[PDB]
């Protein structure tokens, strides 16, 4: 009603996203429908997140539509000209060190809005990055997205894509808080430089392998709460000593950003706040102007 759909663009979880027209070219998604009709609680979730979390590095909702009895909910959003995961697939050449760190910039500024507003998203990925041909990111999808209170309590304990799930998701911890949103980033950090994923895991055994292959085995050391975990207290990996596959690619400043990012303990955990103070960004290749990102 009232849109044309013009092309359906990608389907996430029980969403889908098509491609409209209002007079202007739209995004329009279709929220995710649910068995139960006694207003959708899952479908007002994904609304409150995408709501409070609108910012200029953040996807900009023009409408959002109910109706049909409540059946079908749809939410009307400014069309993005591209996903990050694409530009991957289909880029010549790697990503300048300017452009992702303006790229970094723009995504650690968004989080940090979420987060200030009690936030989670949990399902940070390429495919759900938007870049607009005029170099500015924003966030596409909220599926996954909800709130949490200062004291802690237990969630959705699968959560995150495999590929970027956090290791404690990985291992089943029962608590969690702004530490596997902090790990998504740091995934993407590594993807940006070699257009390739970070951690390609096949399952979550070898999801597990692969983080402790290069990152190396934690322990109750550099790991408080180690033997606590569920996964290991019946469980015991092969211990993987030391390994940068960026050679001659990322600063010095930069391995230890990404090591910030990728930190086993979700308390030593780089905040998203500390990620834009990092050095790193103010080194030497400055970060490039998003308006001077060239063609697509
Ligand atoms: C050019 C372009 C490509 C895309 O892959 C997506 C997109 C479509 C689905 C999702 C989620 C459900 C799930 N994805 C993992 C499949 C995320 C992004 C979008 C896009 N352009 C847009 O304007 C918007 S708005 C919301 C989305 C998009």
């Amino acid at each position: 009603e009232e849109f044309q759909c013009l092309n359906r663009i990608e389907e996430g979880t029980y969403g889908v996203v098509y491609r409209a027209k209002d007079k202007e070219i739209v995004a329009l998604k279709r929220l995710k429908m649910e068995k139960e009709k006694e207003f959708p609680i899952t479908s007002l979730r994904e609304i409150n997140t995408i709501l409070k979390a609108q910012h200029p590095n953040i996807v900009t909702v023009r409408e959002i539509v109910v109706g049909s009895n409540m059946d079908k909910i749809y939410i009307v959003m400014n069309y993005v000209e591209h996903d990050l995961k694409s530009l991957m697939e289909t880029m010549k050449q790697p990503f300048l060190p300017g452009e992702v760190k303006t790229l970094m910039i723009q995504l650690l500024r968004g989080v940090k809005h979420l987060h200030d507003n009690w936030i989670l998203h949990r399902d940070l990925k390429t495919s759900n990055l938007l870049l607009s041909h005029a170099g500015i990111l924003k966030v596409g999808d909220f599926g996954l997205a909800r709130e949490y209170g200062s004291p802690l309590k237990a969630y959705t304990p699968v959560v995150v894509t495999l590929w970027y799930r956090a290791p404690e998701l990985l291992l089943g911890a029962k608590e969690y808080s702004t530490a596997v949103d902090m790990w998504s980033v740091g995934c993407i950090f590594g993807e940006l430089l070699t257009q390739k994923p970070l951690f390609p895991g096949k399952s979550e055994i070898d999801q597990i392998n692969k983080v402790f292959k290069d990152l190396g085995t934690p322990s109750e050391k550099i790991w408080p709460g180690y033997s606590e975990l569920p996964a290991v207290k019946k469980m015991t990996f092969s211990e993987h000593p030391y390994r940068k596959r960026f050679g001659a690619l990322l600063s010095d400043q930069g391995f230890d950003l990404m090591n910030k990012f990728l930190t086993y303990f979700p308390g030593r955990r780089i905040s998203a706040e500390d990620g834009l103070k990092h050095e790193y960004f103010r080194e030497t290749p400055l970060p490039i102007d998003p308006s001077m990102f060239p063609k697509l």
